[PDB]
């Protein structure tokens, strides 16, 4: 692992994008290292259908717009053998009946990773397999409100997290690249930058994950 990792540069990450007033973070979330690891294996990025998710993913135990677990999408995905893309499977911030089409499928998965849960794991994950989902307290004011930085909340919990997230890389004091899914309106460019190696801030390394691909 190198003293920084920007899997942007390298072509493993898309646009910010923004999940509406839809409670779908996971969907985002699980897409984002979708994304990235799909990239590895056949070198093409191509956008995924966050929809497909929120419609689907109920037998694997998501709730759409009231909730779900980016290691649930990924066993969707896995369970129902692929996922669709968002050309042919576009995203419209509400849950409805699965329109899924094998037809148009371009992502696979055979399950996920459950990261051991240390910031020197999550460092080392992030610094070889490509970007990882994972999931932290945004719980405050402070995240909604993050212009640019390194985040740091006071009061910040690490047992309880509340919003999936993407780590795309991390840098140098030191932080976490961190893609949301608020549009590029918010943060930096849609990216905030989280404290790294303090405590388990915001509970970021407590539960993080991968699409074994
Ligand atoms: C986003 N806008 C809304 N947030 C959620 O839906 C969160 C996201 C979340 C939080 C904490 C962990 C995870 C996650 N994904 N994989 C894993 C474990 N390796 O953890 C995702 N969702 C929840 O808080 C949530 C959803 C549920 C279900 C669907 C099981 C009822 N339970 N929780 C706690």
């Amino acid at each position: 692992a190198p003293r920084s990792v920007d899997w942007r540069e390298k072509g493993y990450v898309t646009p910010v994008k923004n999940q509406g007033q839809c409670g779908s973070c996971w969907a985002f979330s699980a897409t984002g290292a979708l994304e990235g690891q799909m990239f590895r294996k056949t070198g093409r990025l191509i956008s995924l259908s966050e929809q497909n998710l929120v419609d689907c993913s109920g037998p694997q135990g998501n709730e759409g717009c009231n909730g779900g677990l980016m290691d649930y999408a990924f066993q969707y995905v896995q369970d129902n053998g692929g996922l669709d893309s968002e050309e042919s499977y576009p995203y419209e911030a509400t849950e409805e009946s699965c329109k899924y089409n094998p037809k148009y499928s371009v992502a696979n998965d055979a399950g996920f990773v459950d990261i051991p849960k240390q910031e020197k794991a999550l460092m080392k994950a992030v610094a070889t397999v490509g970007p990882i989902s994972v999931a932290i307290d945004a719980g405050h004011e402070s995240f909604l409100f993050y212009k640019e930085g390194i985040y740091f909340e006071p009061d910040c919990s690490s047992e309880d997290m509340d919003h999936g997230v993407l780590v795309v890389g991390y840098g140098f004091n030191k932080y976490w690249l961190v893609k949301n899914s608020w549009g590029e309106e918010w943060g930096m460019g849609g990216y905030v930058k989280m404290a790294k190696d303090r405590r388990n801030h915001c509970g970021i390394a407590s539960a993080a994950s991968y699409p074994t691909v």
